[PDB]
């Protein structure tokens, strides 16, 4: 249930969330474009999705690339700024879900991502504390998938 | 090309956009729905498109159309960032072209969103300077359709 999910998100993750997010939410297109590469890098058998995108191994040379991580990047700071209100994030979550069930995502590849979290949180020395929090707002997501 | 018209935005024109944006984009569910509402409201020809959302005669109370509204407001967050390096305004422009391309919107029909953005700003008291400048934005995104 997401609206079980989202009730997981209690006070002190919400604010390792928004803690992170200044920092990381600071930079969107280079923050943006190392997740996305990053999922690429270490989960080959993703690429295979993005086709749209081109050849994503040219990463901030890749106009199609960077606009969509850049957009990813604005997805992230819509949930975080719904935070305050759950039926309002789990509205927004709702939508983003729909745009990967129709690619074809499930609950369990849509997770992938949390290790390219990790290791974005990780650079930026933020540690496993974040990346938990992370994984729980990662996982309402899941929840709708 | 999409370029050009991204390159032609004035320091007077990125001015008045970021003003009123200060505003409206403040309440993003509010002046979110608002929008879309108006759109419907004013063109109902366009109704059928959105059959995703159900019955958008529902406002607020649609959580289909509130989640796409407020994220609407992100995509209008997103091309209010990138206003001083047409580079990346251009690509985050037609990431959401290709969005309105696949469903068959024609540039004069997403030219629409004029009038209900006009109201808004108006709602705000933000005169015919600031739709202007509004249009030309808007502008961009027809160069790509
Ligand atoms: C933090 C997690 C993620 C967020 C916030 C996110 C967000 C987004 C957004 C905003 C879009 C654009 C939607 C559209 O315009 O249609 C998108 C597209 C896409 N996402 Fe994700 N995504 C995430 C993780 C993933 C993961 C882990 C996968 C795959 C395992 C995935 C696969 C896709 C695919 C295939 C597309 C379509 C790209 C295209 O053809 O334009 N996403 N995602
Ligand atoms: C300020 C102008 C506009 C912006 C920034 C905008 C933004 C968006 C965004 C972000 C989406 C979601 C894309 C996705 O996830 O697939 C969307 C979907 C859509 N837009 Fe727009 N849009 C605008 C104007 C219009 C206009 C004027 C029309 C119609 C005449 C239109 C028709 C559509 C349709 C049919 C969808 C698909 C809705 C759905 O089934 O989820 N858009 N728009």
């Amino acid at each position: 249930s997401v609206y079980d999910a989202a009730a997981q998100l209690t006070a002190d993750v919400k604010k390792d969330l928004r803690d992170s997010w200044k920092v990381i939410g600071s930079d969107k297109k280079g923050n943006g474009v190392a997740l996305v590469t990053t999922l690429f890098a270490d989960n080959q058998e993703t690429i295979g999705y993005f086709k749209r995108l081109g050849d994503v191994s040219q990463g901030m040379a890749n106009d199609k690339l960077r606009g969509h991580s850049i957009t990813l990047m604005y997805a992230l700071q819509n949930f975080i700024d719904q935070l305050d209100n759950p039926d309002d994030l789990v509205c927004v979550v709702e939508k983003f879900a729909v745009n990967h069930i129709t690619r074809k995502i499930s609950a369990a590849e849509f997770g992938k991502i949390n290790g390219p979290i990790k290791k974005v949180l990780a650079s930026k020395n933020f540690g496993d504390k974040y990346a938990n929090a992370w994984a729980k707002l990662v996982a309402v997501v899941q929840a709708a998938l």
